[PDB]
């Protein structure tokens, strides 16, 4: 049947970052959850657009288990990823299920936070980078997107559309990638 993917949309997520991988993820065939970390109601983006989630996480992550979990950056947004013990929990089991984790620009630093893929090679924006790196617990790359197993990072909205594609190669193939990014008119 189809692939299913968890975004989880915090208070102060960057919605660029946001729409950009829910989109090109619905456009393959992905069925994806947006849910809200504070529930069901809409969530103000870092630059004051409103997202009505799908569902609440509460009621979200009972509908599991999902082929990939999204983190969007946004400081805000970021920052309320890293401080939710649901958070912590189901990227813990996302890890301990072999399923893949996908998180952009600051959202990796939740990745920090919750104690996830330590010794993987990650990017991140180049403004979180000392965040991401305090206590050396990842390696660092300077790579667009980059995918460590099943530890996917990418820098920022304008590496959207490539992180977004890498997801889906990841878990439909490269045929579907293809298929998705013909309309695109990416550069
Ligand atoms: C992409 N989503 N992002 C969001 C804005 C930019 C970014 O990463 N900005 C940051 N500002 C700070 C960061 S990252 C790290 N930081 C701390 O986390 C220190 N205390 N821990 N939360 C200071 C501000 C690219």
């Amino acid at each position: 049947a189809s692939k299913r993917a968890l975004v989880i949309l915090a208070k102060g997520a960057e919605e660029m970052e946001t729409v950009i991988p829910v989109d090109v993820m619905r456009r393959a065939g992905i069925k994806v959850t947006v849910a809200g970390l504070a529930g069901k109601d809409p969530v103000q983006c870092s630059r004051d657009v409103v997202i009505c989630p799908d569902a609440s996480l509460e009621d979200a992550k009972k509908e599991g288990p999902y082929d990939v979990v999204v983190l969007p950056g946004g400081n805000l947004g970021a920052q309320n990823l890293s401080e939710s013990a649901a958070v912590k929990e189901i990227l813990k089991e996302q890890e301990n299920r072999k399923g893949l984790i996908a998180a952009i620009c600051a959202g990796p630093t939740a990745l920090l936070a919750h104690e996830i893929g330590f010794g993987s090679k990650v990017t991140t924006h180049p403004l979180a980078k000392d965040k991401m790196m305090n206590g050396g617990h990842y390696t660092y790359s300077e790579n667009r997107v980059e995918k460590d197993g099943l530890i996917l990072t990418s820098r920022g909205p304008g590496t959207s559309f490539e992180f977004a594609l890498a997801i889906v190669e990841a878990l439909n193939g490269k045929e579907v990638a293809a298929q998705v990014k013909a309309p695109l008119v990416l550069k």
